[PDB]
């Protein structure tokens, strides 16, 4: 019981712009929103004009956010952390 | 000749896991060696019994350092500044 049960997804923010590989396969990290303002971090690959699909993956603010700490301080290991 | 029709996925080094998911839904980001010596990241989300399409996205080193840097600088922000 709702009105019109289909899915709209759009680009909300534009996050990071990571790379275009392949062959017009962009790779990016933005928020969408799904039905609303309910705009999750999803970090996918973008299909060209033509087709194939990439294996994008979404993720919430919670797992976004753990992801990022983790990496903050090991990855980037350029700058002062110990 | 060696049949070189199989790519043989091996993780190496398992980053960190983000969140689990319902009961089953492991959703995680890990370094897959194919062959042995390209060992690159992969942001991946793994099903319980049978397993089924949890799409599963891999970054290549570059882009991973991108957004690493990024997100280093970033995010941290408690969701209450204003």
């Amino acid at each position: 019981m709702k009105k019109m049960a289909e899915f709209t997804f759009e680009i909300e923010e534009h996050l990071l712009t990571l790379s275009e590989n392949e062959k017009g396969w962009t790779k990016e990290i933005n928020r969408v929103s799904f039905n609303g303002a309910p705009a999750k971090f999803d970090i996918r690959a973008w299909s060209p004009d033509h087709t194939k699909m990439g294996k994008g993956i979404t993720l919430s603010n919670e797992e976004f956010q753990t992801m990022v700490d983790a990496f903050k301080g090991n990855l980037e290991h350029h700058h002062h952390h110990h």
